[PDB]
């Protein structure tokens, strides 16, 4: 309804991006923020049309755009050229605030799935810290569900919706670069993996009760989306994940049809050069990876998917607000 403002902790004397971008566009946090429980209230958020999602994502394209420059970007005809240093990038967490005379609208509803009313509510000045994670497939260092895994969507009846699945867990991915230069792998513990995607079956059988749920690698499309693409310190990876996304939920039990070996799914990633960015439709072009040993610990705590007697779900993504979405849904803007 109106510009917000971010908050962040950010320090002057960080060479890491993040901090870089946040200290010349946000200002500090306050060290205790307000609350303002109101049980009585209730309201109505919907998670899908949100104006804190679509400043979040301009605000991040602005950061990605000064932090990590190409070496050639391609929108169209155009082709732009630049400096394109090697930098430091782990992203830190960004809150959103609401300017003096507005407030943000806080849903407290542990179970509440992003849509319709919501009854216990707060008021806050600002949103929690959201790490500016971009991801495809894999929703990595997010917040998880405070109790229950929710399957959030605009429309689980449309198949061309994407789902954001909360998890309650996270999952450890551990993806490393070691000391080809562009070969990569992540490790993914089978039996964490094995016991989420029971629980998701069982909620995403409450949503489709007739069913067989079944979980597939993606179709098609660019690496950006068929892979579990990410950037980790600078680079960016594409992990395949037709080991991971490799599933049958059939009689209230999850039978795990990807390979493993000694109780572990690797993912095979590869660092390219050349990415489809997720900003805009165009390609952007980086130099070779920065030598030593590349490697992102992160917690899996949400999943993208996309649905196709059987119901079958791939992982999906591309859309970077979906990312953003999966953290604001709780928030709206008010007064
Ligand atoms: C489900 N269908 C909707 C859908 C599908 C795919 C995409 C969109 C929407 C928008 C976007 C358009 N851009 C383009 N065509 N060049 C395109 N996404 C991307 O290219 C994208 O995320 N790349 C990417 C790059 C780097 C990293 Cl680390 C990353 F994690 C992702
Ligand atoms: C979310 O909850 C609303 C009611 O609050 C319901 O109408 C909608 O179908 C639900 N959506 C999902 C994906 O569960
Ligand atoms: C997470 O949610 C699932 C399904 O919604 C539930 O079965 C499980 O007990 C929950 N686990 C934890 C640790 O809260
Ligand atoms: C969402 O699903 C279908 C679209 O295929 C349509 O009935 C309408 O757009 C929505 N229906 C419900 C029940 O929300
Ligand atoms: C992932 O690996 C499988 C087998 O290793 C291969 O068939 C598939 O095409 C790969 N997908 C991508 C996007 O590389
Ligand atoms: C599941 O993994 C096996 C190998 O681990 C592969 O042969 C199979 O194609 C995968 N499933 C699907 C649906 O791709
Ligand atoms: C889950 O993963 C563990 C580790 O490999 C395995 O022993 C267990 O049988 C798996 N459960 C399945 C596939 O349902
Ligand atoms: C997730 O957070 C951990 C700890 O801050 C960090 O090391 C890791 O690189 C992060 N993952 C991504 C993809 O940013």
């Amino acid at each position: 309804k109106t510009t917000l403002f971010c908050a962040s902790d950010a320090k002057a004397y960080e060479k890491e991006v993040h901090n870089v971008w946040a200290t010349h566009a946000c200002v500090p946090t306050d060290p205790n923020p307000q609350e303002m429980v109101l049980a009585n209230v209730t309201e109505n958020f919907n998670m899908w049309k949100n104006d804190m999602v679509e400043q979040m994502h301009e605000d991040i394209i602005s950061l990605w755009d000064e932090s990590l420059k190409p070496c050639v970007k391609l929108t169209g005809g155009s082709a732009i050229t630049q400096a394109c240093p090697k930098v430091s990038f782990d992203p830190i967490p960004l809150h959103y605030c609401a300017p003096a005379g507005f407030a943000i609208l806080k849903c407290n509803n542990k179970t509440f799935n992003g849509t319709g009313p919501c009854r216990n509510v707060s008021t806050v000045q600002c949103t929690h810290g959201i790490k500016p994670v971009v991801s495809t497939q894999l929703l990595l260092n997010g917040s998880l569900a405070e109790e229950e895994i929710i399957i959030r969507s605009e429309n689980l009846t449309n198949n061309a919706k994407t789902i954001i699945v909360h998890l309650n867990e996270s999952v450890n991915i551990v993806c490393t670069r070691p000391n080809n230069i562009r070969q990569a792998h992540c490790n993914i513990n089978e039996s964490k993996w094995n016991n989420t995607l029971q629980k998701v079956g069982e909620e995403l059988a409450k949503h489709f009760p007739s069913k067989t749920i079944k979980f597939e690698p993606s179709s098609g499309g660019d690496l950006e989306i068929t892979t579990h693409s990410f950037n980790c310190r600078g680079e960016f990876f594409y992990c395949n994940t037709s080991d991971l996304f490799n599933g049958t939920y059939r009689n209230g039990t999850y039978n795990h049809t990807g390979r493993s070996s000694n109780g572990t799914i690797t993912l095979q990633c590869k660092i390219k050069q050349i990415i489809n960015m997720w900003q805009e439709v165009g390609r952007a072009i980086y130099a070779p990876p920065i030598e030593g040993e590349i490697t992102c610990n992160s917690n899996i705590t949400g999943l993208l998917l996309l649905r196709d007697d059987t119901e079958t779900f791939r992982p999906g993504g591309g859309d970077m607000r979906d990312n953003w979405r999966s953290e604001l849904y709780k928030y709206k803007v008010v007064e």
